[PDB]
């Protein structure tokens, strides 16, 4: 099938996104892990892989309309510095996906391609479920400190790389 | 530890070629999947998580010698449009490969770094026989003829992506 | 036990004849192997095996009648090239075999040793099999054409060694 | 075999390494335990029966080349008085087994023995490994404060000795 | 892959080293079963199996580095008439695969083909498991007499081919 | 049989003791239980029952003896308010324990009871073991802290009663 | 809890016999296993984990009495060169535990330290044991003559490291 233009030129954005998410998730729980927050960075891995999922699907959508999937393109990593930086950053990628797929889904209709717009309503809550995480450990380091939630994100004893 | 600066510079340079790799085989898989190559496509999957372990293993070893792993830098991808040219794009990275780590491993055993040479001596080991099945089938496909080569990577009946 | 001189010369002959054709068909399997054609590999290596059965079954009654094995000995081996030149360089041992063989039993007999000579009958049996077998092969080529024919000797998807 | 004297001696200092990290480990293990600090003392425990593998690998080697294992000579062990201090003992040891095996490998390798090479590059894996889980409890330390962390040392509710 | 002229060579040679020991052992465990110490022909027929093998991992390198593997030529073999003759004979080998993998491993690393090296070096490690087998054997039938050493070899009641 | 009047009056003296311990420690774990220190209240019942099965013990031997347990008397309870009182409370029975055992065991074995020595013996061993914990426990609520060590007797939500 | 100074001292010598009965029997059965008496270093092994045991039970009752467990002295080793003289070399370290325990003993009950006592009479009754084990062995090579007993420390076939 041929897809339409803005709807391709859209799929292809948002993986992008997805690519970007996947390297900013992955390395994020590898320095997880390398920092003794073991029981954290398990966590971010497996974000790391829906990521991963999102890509596919994405993918196979383009292909299927004809597209051609870009695997060339990345956006800028934010590699945090501490646990704080790193859930602040992911929030960043996160926020970025909903300003685009907001709208997006809204086009993909418009164009009648229900598919790609379906396809993109479950990508968008899946990322509100990331959203809703990364903000509730923002606001649970607030109320616990820094200190005390890290020690939340170690096993017992603490563990390494 | 405080790895060596050298070793560092080339466990990251390799660790772009796997970054590279993983998009290239899985864009190629995806793509023999919607031509119907089915049982070729399950292969070249394999390739690509072949090669995303790699990229973890090198990510592990930068971090331990207390480097900054780079997930920002891409080479260009090789997007072949034939099964043959998808073999022969990812044929010419498994050769890029060798010619970084052959001397790679040198350097790191003069640098008295043999946890990271031997490191690399297995990745080699990987990619000589990513290099060996490529170079088999591009054998093959000369001696059976595109289209009866093709045809022993659909399934029966053929399927789709 | 003391053997028959004559019938350990000719237990002997065989035993290189074995020996001889042990290597003939692993190299060949090995050599199908690499060139992508694993599904006929898997046969030849089997073809091997039976070899190292029989040169250990002459071995045996050797011992049993006091002679010495002789294990230094091979003859020419022929590697073929191509397919077809494998099945006529393994077709080219078994009918050696055939010639010594033949005579043989009945020279065993003629000894008065008639154990010797159904250990030889056993082992003729099973080189007329391997003679129909590779004799086969040799005709459904030309029924089939060598492309063709090849296809059948992959897996879906080809792979290698 | 006899084996290249100065290989054994490398050997040999090498053992004397591991009987002295044997000590230390194992007495660390049980102060551990005597504090409280029951989770952490497993693990540091675990470390101490590595070490006495470590000693049994390289008093075999020693062995197969007929030279005289060392089981007179230990080193100074350094016991600490805090969890801190103990991290920072252990890893004073594993330091002093980088900076021998390190140019020992490459001895080895020169002296053209290969076995004892590799041998040793297992060893320092090993260790690399320690140093890197004992670099990030020093770290932990630091990032939790010294109570908190111990507070992940001890169980729920907190055991003894 | 084009593997180096010199590498390839080396790999030949050790290659009828393994074809040679293989039919040396084989021998020798026939005999030990013939002279009804059967008990230990198990164990050099055990030996045996392992230079099949060696012979095979050195094949497959070979043909992957697109070199003849040479299935021609033999050593001489060294068949013993007594137990100890045999020990001296399978050690004479052994000790030739020393002289020759030791400069060999070096060699193939300076070449920059350390995975031919990596092949060598679990040889190698494999050849001086034998040696120090086959040097216990000769120390213990010095302790213990060749008698009673004998009479550990066969079974109770003792057996026969 | 007729025990030694003077071992009588010491097992006695232990019965009292045992029988106050076990209400001390009874009482004290349902008070750990009613704060919501429900983990350790776990442990400190367990010490509990251990205390009535040295009840139960010394009544079997002081009825063997032909003696008049004592299940009539009690010393003082010390129940304390916070949880380091009540270590200290249990501490300091335990303690008075070993100040009248360690010259009983010596007393009976004079009087040549060699098995109300023993007898005494065993619970000497166990107490020394509730000695050792509880003597942690104060030494780690020093380190961690109050509210800390706490924490650490308390499950994930804490409970209650 | 404070121990006794002198029950101290004492248990501290006996830990240096301890750790050094681990390293003779250690070493002994390594070096039984280089040569050929495989059977017998498993026993010799086995009395080596036994001597690990004690040494761990006796630095937890130094911790538990806060003393200091000394792991840097060893007595000499005494390392044989013959089966007899390594059954000579444990005797001789296993009667010196036997002079130092029996009036070992007598003294802890002294001090009034039952609980150390009770400790060092179980080791006394492994030590007695070995020692019977040992000069029964000494026994038993002059009964079978030395190359007869040795016999009997071999596998069929003989083994080795
Ligand atoms: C092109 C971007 C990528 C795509 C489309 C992709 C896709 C996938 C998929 C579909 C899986 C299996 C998912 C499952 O069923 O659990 C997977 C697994 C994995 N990926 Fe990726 N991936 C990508 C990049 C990466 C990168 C950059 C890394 C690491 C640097 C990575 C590391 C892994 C690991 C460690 C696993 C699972 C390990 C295994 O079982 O082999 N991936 N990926
Ligand atoms: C050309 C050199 C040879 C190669 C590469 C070779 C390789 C092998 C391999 C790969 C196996 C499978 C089992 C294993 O290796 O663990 C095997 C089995 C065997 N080989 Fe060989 N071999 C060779 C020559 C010989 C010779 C000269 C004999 C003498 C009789 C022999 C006797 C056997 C026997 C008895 C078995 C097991 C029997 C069976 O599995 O059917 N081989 N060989
Ligand atoms: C002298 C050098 C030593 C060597 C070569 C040595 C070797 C070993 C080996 C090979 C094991 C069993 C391996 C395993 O289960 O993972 C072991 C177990 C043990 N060792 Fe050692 N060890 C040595 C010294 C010590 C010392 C000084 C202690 C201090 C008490 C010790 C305490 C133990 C304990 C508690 C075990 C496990 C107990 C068991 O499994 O029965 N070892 N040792
Ligand atoms: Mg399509
Ligand atoms: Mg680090
Ligand atoms: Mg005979
Ligand atoms: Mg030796
Ligand atoms: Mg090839
Ligand atoms: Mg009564
Ligand atoms: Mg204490
Ligand atoms: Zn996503
Ligand atoms: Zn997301
Ligand atoms: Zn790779
Ligand atoms: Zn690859
Ligand atoms: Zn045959
Ligand atoms: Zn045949
Ligand atoms: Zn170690
Ligand atoms: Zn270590
Ligand atoms: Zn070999
Ligand atoms: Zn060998
Ligand atoms: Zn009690
Ligand atoms: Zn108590
Ligand atoms: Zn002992
Ligand atoms: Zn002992």
């Amino acid at each position: 099938m041929q897809g339409d233009p803005d709807v391709l030129k859209l799929l292809n954005e948002q993986l992008t996104s997805e690519l970007t998410a996947i390297n900013q998730y992955f390395l994020h729980s590898k320095m997880q892990d390398n920092w003794g927050f073991t029981e954290l960075a398990e966590h971010t891995r497996a974000e790391s892989f829906e990521e991963m999922r999102h890509a596919e699907t994405i993918t196979d959508r383009i292909l299927l309309l004809d597209g051609l999937p870009n695997y060339q393109r990345l956006f800028s990593l934010r590699v945090g510095q501490t646990l704080r930086e790193q859930f602040e950053a992911d929030l960043a990628i996160e926020y970025e996906v909903l300003e685009r797929l907001k709208p997006g889904i809204v086009l993909c209709r418009e164009k009648q391609d229900a598919t790609s717009a379906r396809l993109l309503e479950q990508i968008l809550a899946d990322e509100e479920t990331h959203i809703d995480y990364l903000e509730t450990q923002l606001q649970l380091m607030d109320k616990l400190g820094d200190a005390l939630y890290a020690a939340q994100c170690v096993s017992r004893p603490p563990g390494s790389a």
